[PDB]
């Protein structure tokens, strides 16, 4: 019966138009505050000195 | 007795003038909404992608 997308290709839709796009919206630079990162890498060094 | 067509060739009539014509009136493009068909073939593909 011709109707709303369901059953089969609706899941295809879920795995592309929904899911694929959803992931495309994520970050890739999200959370990357330069200054906070500079702090983070200072923390990564820790108690020692670094070259 | 010469009268209304009956008995024999009346059935011939049924199998041609009635039946044959009746079938000739059916479709052949009936129900074929291009857009609904496009939906149908998307359904025919189902959850997978298609080439």
């Amino acid at each position: 019966e011709t109707s709303e997308l369901c059953g089969g290709a609706r899941i295809c839709y879920i795995f592309h138009e929904t899911f694929g796009r959803t992931l495309e919206s994520v970050d890739p630079l999200g959370g990357l505050n330069t200054i906070d990162i500079l702090t983070a890498i200072r923390n990564a060094t820790g108690p020692r000195p670094a070259l």
